[PDB]
């Protein structure tokens, strides 16, 4: 994988159409767009998410467990790899799958309540402490690996847990068997165990992803690259591992690429403070020897409303941020999401700051 890495992060929800001929034209336009961009890598959505409801009910590949909305992942992948000149990473949820109801869901323990619950504002995650969950998610990854060819796996940012999670029974048993003492509420507020507990959960998530990676590699070979999305707070504010169960140093050690969600508006940063926020983030990375060499800075090309009516970020703004990264010594970056239907971001405005091939 020759450097710098320049990544387009792409949803196939945009490509899908009930009319097959329209879908064909859509795929053709997408392939040409990526070819024209002249960058290195596409992170390609393997699951359907038309509603942004934080739960995958259908996917883009044949498989044993979930409905296939359309057989298009493998078709788009091989064309991008041979016509558009890019590596392809299959972008897959780690936990947020709409599987058999008897599979354990991640739960949290509400303050002042005795029974654990599922928080409506989080990804609808299955518990990584349930071995049946590990097996069935494993099956989905094996099914993708069997039917499509690709160069890497991008593990979704839904591999996270808060400081009130996971409160489910198998998680409780796992903590007990690992030597943790007391209820979840006692552990999280125990000065002598709460840090160990956060790290235990971070390692549990990472180990689960490495298990999934091993299953794919058994099928497609050892050459498969791994990437995982990490939230910005665990990078800039490491104590936040306590409520993310993500550890930046761990990601750097465990994956070929750590894809940092360098998205200031997502993080609630004001428009006039976003540049400084990005400079602070990149300064933090550069202070960790060779972190920049294994990290991708992923910029946002939309401003999301937890409601659902997302707003585009201007092409000029995105190009400005890409320029900012380069001027601050960062060579590996990309953006999410791409919208081929509307040329958003505008390829002519983005290319000179994004493609090394630009003249
Ligand atoms: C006094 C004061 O206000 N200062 C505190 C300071 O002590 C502390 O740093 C922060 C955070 O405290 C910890 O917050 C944990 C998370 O709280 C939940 O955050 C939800 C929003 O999360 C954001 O989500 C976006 C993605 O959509 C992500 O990009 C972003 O980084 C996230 N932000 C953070 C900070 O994580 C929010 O909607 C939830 O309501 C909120 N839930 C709760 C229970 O607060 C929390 O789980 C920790 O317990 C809490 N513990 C500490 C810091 O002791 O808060 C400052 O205000």
């Amino acid at each position: 994988e020759k450097s710098p890495q320049r990544i387009m992060h792409i949803d196939l929800d945009y490509v899908y159409d009930e009319n097959l001929q329209q879908m064909d034209r859509n795929i053709d336009v997408l392939i040409q767009r990526v070819k024209d961009m002249q960058i290195s890598t596409v992170y390609l959505q393997a699951f359907a998410d038309p509603d942004g409801d934080g739960l995958v009910k259908e996917v883009w590949f044949p498989n044993r467990l979930l409905p296939m909305k359309a057989d298009i992942f493998s078709r788009v992948a091989w064309q991008l790899r041979t016509r558009s000149g890019v590596n392809i990473y299959a972008w897959m949820p780690v936990l947020s799958w709409d599987l058999d109801p008897t599979l354990t869901r991640v739960k949290y323990l509400p303050t002042g309540e005795k029974k654990a619950q599922i928080h409506p504002e989080q990804y609808h995650r299955l518990s990584p402490f349930d071995d049946r969950v590990r097996a069935q998610v494993g099956m989905l990854y094996e099914d993708l690996a069997g039917h499509a060819a690709f160069d890497g796996i991008l593990f979704h940012d839904d591999a996270l847990l808060s400081d009130y999670e996971d409160a489910s029974a198998p998680a409780i048993t796992a903590y007990q068997q690992a030597g943790f003492s007391g209820s979840l509420s006692e552990i999280r507020q125990n000065p002598e165990q709460f840090k160990q507990w956060a790290r235990f959960k971070s390692r549990a998530l990472t180990d689960f992803t490495l298990e999934l990676s091993a299953r794919v590699k058994a099928i497609r070979g050892p050459h498969i690259k791994t990437a995982r999305n990490i939230f910005a707070l665990p990078v800039i504010q490491p104590e936040s591992e306590a409520w993310f169960a993500q550890n930046y140093a761990d990601f750097l050690k465990s994956y070929d690429w750590t894809a940092i969600m360098a998205m200031p508006y997502l993080e609630g940063v004001a428009e006039k403070s976003a540049d400084q926020w990005l400079i602070q983030l990149t300064n933090q990375i550069k202070n960790i020897p060779q972190a920049k060499d294994k990290s991708i800075l992923e910029l946002q090309a939309q401003n999301w409303q937890k409601n659902g009516q997302h707003q585009a970020i201007s092409s000029q703004q995105l190009a400005h941020w890409m320029s900012l990264l380069q001027l601050n010594g960062v060579k590996n970056y990309g953006y999410y999401p791409d919208n081929f239907l509307h040329n958003q971001p505008e390829i002519d405005l983005i290319r000179p700051e994004f493609s090394t091939a630009w003249y």
